């Protein structure tokens, strides 16, 4: 009764060579809930924005995805609205008034019917965030949107789910999330327990540490998966609504010139923007799990791999390049910890970055760990 929630990226199909990952590559039976990412919202009319219509509509991407339910009827196929690239200002604007929320709600309902989705995942990043076009009143108005969506979904009578992807930093919670009320209205809270460290922070570190490290201070002190999930609990979310995100990717850095200290917390060349882009994701500071294992785990690798003994994550470096990520050891630690805490399950950003080709070993190695642990686990009553 645990969830394995798999975000699926519609842009992964454009990655070259063995990076290409399409609907047909999703290992459906390893997931309980699969979320097509992303649709957005229009700036002017508060309607659903289809972001890649040639793929999503003309080549039937949405429908190919939802019709996977024919062969896998026990799995739920939903769509996520928002995402980082969408920005937050259009969402803050959409929720500002009852009339614009109801326009979006009607548009969402038509869209879910049209493409036979099982519901919607809200991924506005983030209500209340001044750095993302948000403002103080988003906290109330995001909750109104959620309540209004739930009521529309009820009226539609198809039992659609409504979930949200959420951050775990206290200040973000305070600025954007009425926790008890959101947790009551939503079927699952997909906690983004990753991107907790990265080039933006000005030092090298793993991005999904499970527990506090000695160098963690001030805003970073509780910015780890264990304390962040504990914060959601403390703020009133039941244990059996919280799903813990696991990144199938690393945050990388270019170290500062002449820097021979590779320890956690070491200074970086921040203007580099992150580690050099890898060949398939081609994004500074960001490497898919399969881009990491093909470099770090080969027999003749010149990478040095280390282990964060407190955060329970691997990191690896070579020359000026340094990357923190998740590997089978760290993911297994997190699966055991999820079961120890009694949370609703595990989530991944994103299924298209697992080693789905078996370039390094067994295919789909990371999602198989989520599936192995969660499928044998019974979620206990709320704590
Ligand atoms: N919820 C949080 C997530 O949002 C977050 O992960 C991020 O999500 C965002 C979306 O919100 C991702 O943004 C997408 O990034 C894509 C890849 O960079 C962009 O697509 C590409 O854009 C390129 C420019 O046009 C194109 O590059 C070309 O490639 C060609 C192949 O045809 C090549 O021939 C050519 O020479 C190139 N021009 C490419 O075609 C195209 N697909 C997309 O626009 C963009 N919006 C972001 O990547 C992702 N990291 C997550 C992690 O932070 O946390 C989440 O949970
Ligand atoms: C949808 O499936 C059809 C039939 O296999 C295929 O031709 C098309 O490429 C698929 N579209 C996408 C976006 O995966
Ligand atoms: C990789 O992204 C870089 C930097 O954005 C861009 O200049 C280039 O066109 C991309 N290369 C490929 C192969 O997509």
């Amino acid at each position: 009764r645990a969830r394995v929630v798999c975000y699926f990226s519609n842009w992964a199909v454009y990655r070259p060579g063995v990076g290409r990952y399409g609907i047909e590559d999703i290992p459906v039976d390893m997931c309980t809930h699969i979320i097509y990412s992303f649709i957005g919202v229009t700036e002017d009319t508060q309607q659903v924005l289809i972001i890649d219509p040639e793929l999503d509509v003309d080549k039937n991407g949405f429908k190919n995805f939802t019709s996977l339910r024919s062969k896998h009827p026990g799995v739920k196929f939903t769509v996520a609205v928002g995402g980082w690239a969408e920005g937050g200002s259009k969402y803050s604007k959409m929720v500002a008034a009852k009339s614009t929320r109801m326009a979006f709600v009607r548009s969402v309902v038509d869209f879910l019917n049209k493409y036979n989705f099982d519901g919607l995942d809200l991924d506005w990043e983030y209500p209340g965030a001044a750095d993302r076009g948000g403002s103080f009143s988003d906290k109330d108005k995001f909750l109104y949107l959620v309540q209004e969506l739930r009521r529309a979904f009820i009226r539609e009578g198809k039992g659609w789910e409504l979930t949200a992807a959420v951050p775990l930093a206290n200040f973000r919670l305070m600025e954007g999330y009425h926790v008890p009320e959101l947790c009551q209205e939503l079927d699952a809270i997909h906690v983004m327990s990753y991107d907790l460290r990265g080039n933006w922070a000005g030092f090298a570190d793993v991005h999904s540490p499970l527990y506090k490290r000695p160098h963690d201070q001030w805003a970073y002190e509780k910015l780890n998966v264990n304390d962040g999930l504990q914060l959601w609990e403390d703020k009133g979310c039941p244990t059996n609504k919280l799903v813990v995100g696991i990144p199938f990717y690393g945050r990388s850095f270019t170290l500062s010139s002449g820097n021979n200290n590779y320890n956690l917390g070491t200074y970086i060349n921040k203007e580099a923007g992150g580690g050099d882009p890898a060949p398939y994701t081609n994004a500074t500071g960001f490497w898919a799990y399969y881009e990491i294992c093909t470099e770090v785990d080969t027999a003749d690798s010149k990478w040095t791999k280390k282990w964060d003994e407190h955060g329970k994550c691997p990191y690896a470096y070579k020359g000026t390049q340094w990357v923190g990520y998740e590997d089978p050891r760290s993911v297994e630690i997190k699966m055991n910890w999820i079961k120890e805490k009694g949370y609703l399950g595990a989530m991944t950003w994103a299924i298209d970055m697992d080693d789905f080709q078996g370039l390094c070993g067994e295919k789909n190695i990371l999602i198989k760990l989520l599936h192995k642990h969660m499928s044998a686990y019974t979620v206990p009553p709320p704590r």
